[PDB]
C-alpha cells in the first residue's frame, strides 16, 4: 500500500515502473505499482 511503498523507500505510480526499477508493491486500493 501507500505507506508501505513510501515507507520502504518506494514511489507509487499508476504508469510503467520507470527505467532502472520495477514494481515491488502496490498503492491506492491496488491500482497504482509501488516502483524502486
Ligand atoms: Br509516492
Ligand atoms: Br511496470
Ligand atoms: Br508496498
Amino acid at each position: 500500500d501507500h505507506y508501505n511503498c513510501v515507507s520502504s523507500g518506494g514511489q507509487c505510480l499508476y504508469s510503467a515502473c520507470p527505467i532502472f526499477t520495477k514494481i515491488q508493491g502496490t498503492c491506492y486500493r491496488g491500482k497504482a505499482k509501488c516502483c524502486k
